[PDB]
């Protein structure tokens, strides 16, 4: 399918869009730390060409928005990363609720790294999309390095009760985690911890994982193809 | 896509074929213990419609062939199960090589349970398809139950040197293991042991796993859909 790149205004932010002629569904994509709305859409080859109306926006301090983004060399890095995440979550929820209204179609969510964590924050807070792809990520915030200072109440609360520890709130929304076995930014074990926390709250067949052996912290074209099949599976179901 | 079913003769065996009107690749499918050629093709919905010419034949002692198959009550159960696997392997390689000569299309393998182990036996002996789907299975033979007697030299050889311990002979052929977390016939850990044995021999990736949380020892529609994405990714690769 031919695909047109265009900008809308939803929930008051500027969203990059890829709209197909006969859209069959929407896909809101949330990028990773140090990423951008152009970056995440480029990592989803063939999706719009198959009928998914893609939408991405820059998280706080990223892309065209005012920086600077968090620096891993700062003792306030973690706090800034999750302040960005909490803002990204609040924005995403509104972007999705509007998008649905402006385009009237089933909506799925995709997030890479920080965006996958935000996808978990959204599900834990009751957001109900038709399915979620969580790439190179986790439902627990990153291990907190020694030497950091965290005083923000929102950030402390996410560490005290990570979203993946609230599986009962996820509504069994279909969820696929896609990961690389050698990821050093989000260790494989944190993705597996997320799946094990969610397991008991998910009806059989609705929760799954795909692991590319040897891959690191990169949303590979293989992961992208598998995620595309997963969204079509739930879109064509029941 | 029009698809028709027919019986062909390849390498002297009766092969069930599901033929699309526009074949872009071949998929030889190898059923599991107590299964049959019709059962394994029925568990691959949508594959022929996407352009895969599916082929399946009955393993020794199964389906239309003189049986019965091995019975778990027998002290020679394991011996008989792996002699069926060795026979099935030798036949499958001849069927695959004839199908490739005849249709000139990229060839992939899919195996379910014992058929997944047969796919491993083929890779360990240097058969080089474009990619392999190993559903609900493992590259190691089952744990030997107490009371089993194994005298067949060919089966003893499989325990002495399981195929997954010969990763260097696999030639980095793309391989995806698809499994259910609650499978007790082939425990999840046997599939993980397979991948860990092969990992050092797949330094360029192309090895992967897909685990459906809550699924058991069945080839689920979600597994089939993910396996079709893996095959299309490798078919399209350049």
């Amino acid at each position: 399918m031919r695909v047109r790149t265009e900008r809308l205004t939803l929930a008051g932010l500027s969203v990059l869009a890829r709209i197909p002629e006969a859209p069959k569904a929407l896909l809101l994509a949330l990028h990773g730390l140090q990423g951008s709305k152009e970056h995440i859409l480029a990592l989803l080859p063939g999706y719009a060409e198959r009928g998914f109306l893609l939408l991405a926006f820059d998280a706080p301090r990223h892309g065209e928005r005012e920086g600077p983004p968090p620096s891993s060399k700062s003792p306030r890095y973690v706090e800034e990363v999750y302040r960005v995440a909490l803002g990204f979550k609040e924005e995403a929820r509104r972007v999705a609720e509007e998008a649905e209204r402006r385009f009237g179609l089933p909506l799925f969510l995709a997030g890479g790294s920080l965006g996958a964590f935000v996808a978990h924050l959204l599900l834990a807070e009751g957001f109900r999309p038709r399915g979620v792809l969580a790439f190179i990520g986790s439902g627990f915030p990153m291990k907190l390095p020694q030497g950091q200072v965290v005083e923000d109440p929102g950030v402390l609360a996410l560490y005290q009760a990570p979203p993946a520890t609230r599986g009962e709130a996820y509504g069994g929304v279909p969820l696929l985690h896609l990961h690389g076995s050698r990821d050093h930014i989000v260790p494989l074990a944190r993705m597996e911890k997320t799946l094990e926390a969610l397991r008991p709250h998910y009806p059989e067949g609705r929760l799954a994982r795909f692991v590319e052996e040897g891959a690191g912290h990169t949303l590979t074209p293989l992961m992208a193809r598998v995620g595309l099949a997963f969204l079509e599976h739930w879109l064509e179901a029941r």
